[PDB]
RNA sequence: GCGGGAAUAGCUCAGUUGGUAGAGCACGACCUUGCCAAGGUCGGGGUCGCGAGUUCGAGUCUCGUUUCCCGCUCCA
RNA sequence: GCGGGAAUAGCUCAGUUGGUAGAGCACGACCUUGCCAAGGUCGGGGUCGCGAGUUCGAGUCUCGUUUCCCGCUCCA
RNA sequence: GCGGGAAUAGCUCAGUUGGUAGAGCACGACCUUAAGGUCGGGGUCGCGAGUUCGAGUCUCGUUUCCCGCUCC
RNA sequence: GCGGGAAUAGCUCAGUUGGUAGAGCACGACCUUAAGGUCGGGGUCGCGAGUUCGAGUCUCGUUUCCCGCUCCA
């Protein structure tokens, strides 16, 4: 049983029953996702359970900057300071749907959206802070490369 | 002039002059290189039926801390605040007064609205290079920071 | 099973019952071992089943020389031509005793004997002709190093 | 009169050695000790009664000779090549000629070769005679010249 | 932009010297009793990134070009 | 003997323009629900062979010295 | 491994159809003008067995050395 | 989210014990040297409802904007 294609979070999605195992991700979804969509703090995208409005996973994007000091030499080569980036702020899949490949589908939609964004505005890389080791390996397998200074911070270059 | 289009190796930037040399040399030296590195997106309007650039603006993702941000900008916001930086905006002196600067800024602001549908963006932010530049941006809605007086913001009505 | 320490082949040792899996080696023992010991073509040393004359393993030594062309530059540095060597001509273990580590013990006795001999007469290295590739790996594992020309010819320099 | 044979070392004084054959003497002085270290030869010297001045020496090294240069006596029922010990060097300082020192050196060498042939296959001792005096000397002590190379002689070991 | 390093088999690499193409893993087949695991062998796959040059001879030396990596430079 | 190269963690190795040390394997602990083989993580681990010298500052440059390697030379 | 030869005086060798072991050299001595010659001594025929009236000699076995070929 | 403020003429604002809607700037004509002066025009008091004899004013609901704090490992 798969799920729908990603769609912007709205006031109609039921997020109350969402649990990812990571308290920060779940609490963020339930408390601030929609409010931020209104506030311009982030853009959230959800996939729902087949033919429901119950969210099975989500990712959130926001513009960002990384200082040269906290960036790897590869990233900062011939770049302004700070370096322009897009922050993959949140990426979480309900535990009930782990293994069905929802995280990989979400990350794929996110990367595509970041490409489309980069056509219009300067973006050196996508940046994520992995919350767990499972998360780090997830991102490393899908092309991301950990930092040298902060080893749980990963980047993916776009061009 | 032409309608806005991405910078490419084909645009004539060698004779571009805006009165701020930093902007002109930025165009000529880094516009395209940054286009390649993903440090900025530059858009130019040209002298009709030429590849001669008459004006441009550059966009880049960014963030501003709550301390350098106005309270309207940081209201109920994470830290830092996600923004799009109007990194560069210049018009050749040959085209001053025709209202081209406002057209450039407008195209840029629209592009940021379209972007804000896909990614979190609280405001457009610019570092005004002169007092004229600061006044221009204030005339088009921007509001100076309280801390840094040449940093101005323009909020995006979602 | 358990065997005595190595001793010269003689007319008292039962070599008719030797089987090692290698037909050349077994036929060599049975046909030429004792006569060559008499003729000085080789010196053979055997280990027997403690309290038997049944040969469980043997090695045969004989002087030799190798030309600069088949010698590695390490071997030939500042050396006459040919190079003086001692030839590990034969080394085989009876099938009843494989796995008991007897081949390595024999090789150890042989190397010791060559050291004692090099005390009296110039010897640059021990040289052996590996009969199998497994044998080559055995000798490489115990310190031997293949030549550049023939990889089944291996040397061991003496201290 | 001299000491009993002993291995060459950095302590033996060989600069004053003269045997009449310059090749042998220069070999002693230039290569004896280095070859002792390299495993190219094992050298043994007899000294001048409580000195480190060498009066004579012989050098041994393993070797093999092909059947073509072997006498039929040497190759009878033998592999090819034939394993031998090479008496590479044997020389007496002229100051001790006639005293029978060469025979004593050869005898010590032959004994050492017996003791070696106990441990490793050795068909014969082989020497390359440099002069006719030398060839006849080796022939007098039992050696037998080759059929092909007339300056190469063999001595079989019982 | 300046400097340095890299590019050799599907992957990871070795190749000091200017002198016949390499190893481990992967793949096809075979060997060990008929399958076969471990060990071994055979085979496919390389204009040694590409191109030009010196030499009797180039992975090796020379030059041009492509790409990647690492340090520094830098646009608030 | 002439020439070239090397020595950096228990092992195999990187280390840039002279600006205060790193990787893989190995080791101790943890994850794998626990334990266990594989995999992943965290962590500890160096007079950069030795000595001297230059320098504000040495893994880096100079010299000496110990050891090893590669090419050539060479004693039928 | 196959094949062939040798063993007799200190040395080199002879010893036909089986009948006490021969010649030169060498060695000791002598003759005279170191040489040549003469004189003198030494075997038991590698070993063992057998045939024979009788064996250096023939039969068989064996020891040692040598030569050609074979060969890992 | 907690707290505070704003909305009345084109603009800046007043209209406190609740009574046809007020001043300045600005706008049109005119006086004179385009500033000053004179004259003239413009609302329906953010919206809706309620109390009141009567609501710009009081009560409640609501719309938009603004300020301070809070905040997203
Ligand atoms: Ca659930
Ligand atoms: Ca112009
Ligand atoms: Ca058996
Ligand atoms: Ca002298
Ligand atoms: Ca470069
Ligand atoms: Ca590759
Ligand atoms: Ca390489
Ligand atoms: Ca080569
Ligand atoms: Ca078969
Ligand atoms: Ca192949
Ligand atoms: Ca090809
Ligand atoms: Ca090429
Ligand atoms: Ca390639
Ligand atoms: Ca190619
Ligand atoms: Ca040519
Ligand atoms: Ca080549
Ligand atoms: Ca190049
Ligand atoms: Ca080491
Ligand atoms: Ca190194
Ligand atoms: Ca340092
Ligand atoms: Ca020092
Ligand atoms: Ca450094
Ligand atoms: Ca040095
Ligand atoms: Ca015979
Ligand atoms: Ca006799
Ligand atoms: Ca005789
Ligand atoms: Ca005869
Ligand atoms: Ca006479
Ligand atoms: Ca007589
Ligand atoms: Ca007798
Ligand atoms: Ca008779
Ligand atoms: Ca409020
Ligand atoms: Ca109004
Ligand atoms: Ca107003
Ligand atoms: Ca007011
Ligand atoms: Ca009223
Ligand atoms: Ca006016
Ligand atoms: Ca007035
Ligand atoms: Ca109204
Ligand atoms: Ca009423
Ligand atoms: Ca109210």
């Amino acid at each position: 049983g798969r799920v729908t294609a990603p769609e912007p979070l709205s006031a109609f999605h039921q997020v109350a029953e969402f649990v990812s195992g990571e308290a920060v991700l779940d609490d963020w979804l339930k408390q601030k996702g929609l409010k931020n969509q209104a506030l311009g703090a982030a853009r959230t995208f959800v996939v729902c359970k087949k033919d429901t409005k119950q969210v099975a996973g989500f990712y959130s994007l926001a513009t960002g900057s990384v200082n040269h000091t906290e960036a790897t030499g590869n990233l900062r080569r011939n770049m302004p300071d700070p370096i322009p980036v897009i922050i993959l702020a949140r990426l979480a899949v309900d535990l009930s749907f782990h293994g069905k490949g929802l995280g990989a589908d979400l990350l794929h939609d996110a990367v595509l959206r970041c490409y489309r964004v980069a056509e219009n505005i300067g973006v050196r890389a996508i940046m994520v802070h992995a919350l767990t080791e499972e998360a780090k390996n997830f991102f490393i397998h899908h092309g991301f490369k950990s930092s040298q200074t902060q080893q749980r911070t990963l980047f993916l270059r776009l061009p």
